[PDB]
């Protein structure tokens, strides 16, 4: 387990595997019903409001979470591990933000008149892949925040008792794993850098409320996952982790300005390779 | 031929061919009148909007599709096959969006003066170099979107079923090729990243409604098509596949704040070298 | 030892140590209470502004502060000294900006509707990794600004002199040590480019009222601590010195437009090799 | 000079010769008269607009056009051939865009208070070094603008004929070639990738109305010229073709916001070999 | 001037330091905070043309180069030798102090919030020019303006006319080769006036940006572990003429916005050098 030898040669020591990992901005993939609330997969419910300075209750619908997926290697069996050691990521469907003939709040809102306003504002795009679920630290803007306790997993899921405020900053007793997907909102959990030493993340944000969204795609990038001995993600179990978020901004509606969160999709192909361990 | 072997050597191994490919933002080459609608060449149609949030009904030339071209390459016959070593591209008359003499949405709209509004928003640049058609993945803002049945291929043309809550974020049953020119909207069809093993792309996406255009150009600058074996896109039946879409934004009318994309022409001059295979 | 010879070997003769710092932007970790001030904790208290040309009184708990921490490496005692060779530091939490959920001044003002406006404007990322405290070298806006005595460290309190009109330039009088976590303002005290010849520091400014905030994170990235002569900072007494500064922007409440900074904490994992010295 | 072979060696055998190419915005450098147009001279003069849909027609002296310059090289005549092996090359003068001292548009219009506005907007910066006169594809935001018949070079100039709608894509019968300083309008005339063998061009464009300028200058970067297989540009009977524009945006005046385009001189100093040819 | 071997042996290489100030308009006397000492490190109030012909800006309104020489230890006892001794710049660590200072916006600026007058006061914002250079003479200019019509003031600054003892020309707005001079004194040469030369400064190497606007936000990076190479393509530095070196920079960070008909400051930051320099043999 611990110790890393030489790598395995011979019929399959080397594998490929692919996945697309789907968002979760709010609303689940069922109903699917285009007019039972199916239309809005893919971005999360109106955004609602705080109503006072203490009274701040997001519904779980209008919150992003991560995407996880656990994927099964080929079996195994000195021991033998499965390595990954590059990854080929691509965030699918940017030219679909290019639809301008919808009826999001116009551009030209004194005659209601011009083009559906795109989709603008804060993103984030965090992906990674390891050998275990990815290690998770909590941080929040607000403690007081009163997020559900049911159909999400957040700092008080983990602790049994309410967040305090030093959860606004480092607090190390509020840590999770990403095990599940859909459930840990990415306003509540971070990457740990304390922790994840069989993991690889990498993560950038840009905030703003009406910030151009950018984003660039091809087949022709390889992401390394080697560490810096030369030793990738070895995967537990035979299992690997795939975990990501990858939101584009909000839509704009033509009713009180409510906001929608946008999501897109992220390609995986991981290139595995076993590795003797002892 | 699967097994990619040595190099061919001697006259006439290598060839290079060019080709440029004109935008195709939503009017056709013809009419060539400029009074018959000629004058928007090179740019969409005035873009129509939605008139309720389940009456979304987009006009086929307002809709900016994928411009693409096969090449017929040279006749060869251990079989040989070309091999699409390297591409310079360049996206032709950014110098042309310095014009701010025309009749746009002036910058003083209080006093209708100052200069004619140049091309500013939302911009996309994609160009691909294959041995097939590109392999498209469907994916779309608002699956409810009513595209007309005839003059654009879109996910029903290849499933004959409406489009589903899964087509608005990654529906792996919404696939298909890119292989006619001006009829695949981008706003549907995205390059696929789990296929296209024969096919380099590269694209990129910034949004936003007044966003300064960006572009460079030069005669100077080699894409390399090789993967990472050394081995370039392979040209079945000798066909050689360009695939791409260059949006630099829109112009604004005086009239209602109508919007109309525009788009480049794109140059392409391919390296290709002869390739053993069995 | 100020000579410097060959690294040791043998058993022990690397280490390892992490530590985060939470930010200092006024508010201090206590009282812990989340009516009594502890939700402010990560952030500052209201911003208050000077009353006049002449009258510029700022509160401490309204002015962001060095991080720092001392932290002590294992005995060692031709001497030996721990010598610090690269970091890997993270900056935790931006994901926890968007929470767009809050009171905070919203984006559509007539109606109070949109989203709670999301932390923006001024940015500022500095951290040190050294053998000894950070130099600092003092410069501010205004030499008239009242700070108060007790509570912060500023010129005055080094001088034991009013600031003077060089104080807004650079004056070589005005100097100090990073010798105490949230004491010393950062609108006063910067890293001192003649000194710190055994610190490497790393910073950079962003401006604006409204600027969207940027962030990266990773586990993949080493920053070398090693010299142009392959020396990194050594530690002196076997101390070592890790300070930092995270600021993101504001957030903006709905009376008055009050401002108050949002900080984030910093992770840092040091690698130190021992070094023959004499 | 088709078969290029090993390099001169001996006294003279490389030279280095140095130009600057003054902006050609619209106003030519005489009457001199400070009071008569000469107070424009590196300015356009103001922006005329199009009246309607179908009468665009620009003032000449309102359209900036391409900078160019012949250079005469030592006499030579297995011939020989001076071929270009690098320049420096740098845009002067983005320091006098500090002026904002003078009568522009005020930014504070309410109380006509503030600073004289400094320049913004469109910029465009292209430079060429080749052997030959830079080849020119046209291309124009509208084949119906009526351009003067005198004093400039245009579409119609070449073709004898009125522009069609495939101008305002790429029309490959619309091409010309940089033979005239001053006299070729940047809205028009592009540099051709599918021509241009023995000139290197590299150009960048950003647009909008009030975008930033931007602008690098040093004296300690070089441009290499040679291209994939070692080869400079190689001057057919020694002359040097110098091509530049280098527009920095516009001023806006207090009458009517009416615009001003400003450009900055561009300074080379090209590196050039003799070179045996067969 | 033929370069050959480095010269090697005790005290043979050498690394010097120096800040430069900004030179802003107000100059460091008087030193009052009351008496207009507290404007030092910025402009005064940038004052406007009241028409199309008559453009008089002060003095303290000009942002000028700031510049200093050192003065290094002398290596030839006799210049008749065949073969001698030259300092010579290899690299120099440069840094803009003070970026966090800019993070003040609790003063008395134009606010935020101007209903109310609240908020905050408005950061230092707008437009931005760093130019730093090293060189073994000093830094040669060439002029350029705006307008050829400004009508600077004869005493108190170097302009084109202190040059050519006449009044500017349209070729002014352009590049005039008539027009250049020397950066040879301290807070005197304004930058909307004075360039690097690219034709000349064969024994300097300069570093220059911009980036304009009204409201553009203020972007800087400051770090000790950056070096910059001052090598040219053959390996040489700068060659230190009678053991001279010439330091030169400006560094404006935007402007500061006050509450009274939005009179303008020009803001600047202090540029601190340490320049490695080593012996050079030449003939
Ligand atoms: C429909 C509704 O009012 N839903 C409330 C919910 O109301 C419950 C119950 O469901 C309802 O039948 C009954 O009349 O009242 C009770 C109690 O009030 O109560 C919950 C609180 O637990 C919410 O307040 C909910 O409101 C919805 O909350 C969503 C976030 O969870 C979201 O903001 C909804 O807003 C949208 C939406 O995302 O569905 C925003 C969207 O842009 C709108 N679409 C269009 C085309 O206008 C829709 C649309 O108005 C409704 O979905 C149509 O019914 O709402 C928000 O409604
Ligand atoms: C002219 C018109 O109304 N066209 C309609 C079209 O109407 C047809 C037919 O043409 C008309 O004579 C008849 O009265 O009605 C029938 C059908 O009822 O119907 C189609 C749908 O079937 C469209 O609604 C069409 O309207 C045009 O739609 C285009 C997108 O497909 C686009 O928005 C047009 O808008 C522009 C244009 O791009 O042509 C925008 C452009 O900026 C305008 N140019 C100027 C200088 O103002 C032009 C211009 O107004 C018209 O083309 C008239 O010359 O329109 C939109 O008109
Ligand atoms: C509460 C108050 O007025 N605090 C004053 C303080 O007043 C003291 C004393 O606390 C008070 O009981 C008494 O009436 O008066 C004495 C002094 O005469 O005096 C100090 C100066 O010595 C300050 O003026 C202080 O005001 C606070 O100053 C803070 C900066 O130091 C900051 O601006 C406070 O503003 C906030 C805050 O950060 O606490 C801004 C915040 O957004 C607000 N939150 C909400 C939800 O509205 C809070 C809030 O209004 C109050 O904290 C609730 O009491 O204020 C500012 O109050
Ligand atoms: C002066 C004038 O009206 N010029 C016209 C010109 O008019 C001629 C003739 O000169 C005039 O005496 C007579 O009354 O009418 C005839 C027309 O047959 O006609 C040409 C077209 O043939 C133009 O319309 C011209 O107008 C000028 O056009 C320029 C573009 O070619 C440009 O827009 C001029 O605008 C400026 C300028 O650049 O000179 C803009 C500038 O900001 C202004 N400066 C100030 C300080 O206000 C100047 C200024 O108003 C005048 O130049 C002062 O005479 O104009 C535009 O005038
Ligand atoms: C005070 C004044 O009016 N100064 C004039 C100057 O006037 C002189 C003399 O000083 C005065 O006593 C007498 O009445 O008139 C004579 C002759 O006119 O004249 C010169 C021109 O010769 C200027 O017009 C000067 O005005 C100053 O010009 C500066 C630029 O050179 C600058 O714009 C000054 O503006 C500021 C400043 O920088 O000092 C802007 C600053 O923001 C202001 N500070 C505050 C806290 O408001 C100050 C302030 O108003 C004055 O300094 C206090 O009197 O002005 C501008 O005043």
């Amino acid at each position: 387990g611990m110790e890393v030898l030489d790598l395995v040669t011979g019929p399959d020591s080397v594998t490929e595997i692919e996945a697309f990992l789907n968002p979760r901005m709010g609303q689940p993939p069922t109903p699917e019903s285009l007019t039972e609330g199916g239309q809005y997969y893919g971005w999360s419910r109106g955004i609602n409001l705080a109503t006072s300075d203490t009274e701040d209750s997001p519904e779980n619908n209008t919150l992003p979470t991560w995407s996880m997926a656990k994927l099964q290697l080929p079996m195994l069996n000195t021991l033998q591990m499965w390595e990954a050691v590059s990854v080929k990521t691509e965030v699918v469907g940017s030219g679909s933000l290019l639809d301008v003939h919808g009826f999001n709040k116009p551009t030209d809102t004194v005659n209601t008149k011009g083009i559906s306003t795109p989709v603008e504002g804060s993103q984030y795009h965090v992906f990674a892949v390891g050998g275990e679920p990815l290690d998770l630290q909590g941080l929040v803007t607000d403690a007081r925040t009163k997020y559900k306790e049911e159909g999400v997993v957040t700092i008080k899921t983990i602790t049994k008792k309410d967040m305090v405020n030093k959860d606004q900053v480092l607090n190390p007793i509020s840590k999770a794993k990403l095990d599940k997907d859909g459930m840990y909102p990415v306003e509540i959990w971070h990457p740990d850098p304390a922790k994840n030493e069989n993991t690889r993340y990498f993560g950038n944000y840009t905030g703003g409320t009406t910030t151009p969204p950018v984003l660039q795609f091809t087949n022709t990038l390889t992401t390394v996952l080697l560490d810096e001995n030369g030793v990738g993600p070895l995967c537990k179990g035979e299992g690997l982790y795939l975990s990501c978020v990858d939101i584009m901004g909000w839509r704009v509606t033509r009713n009180y300005d409510v906001h929608h969160w946008r999501g897109l999709p992220r390609y995986f192909k991981i290139t595995l390779r076993k590795r003797w361990v002892k």
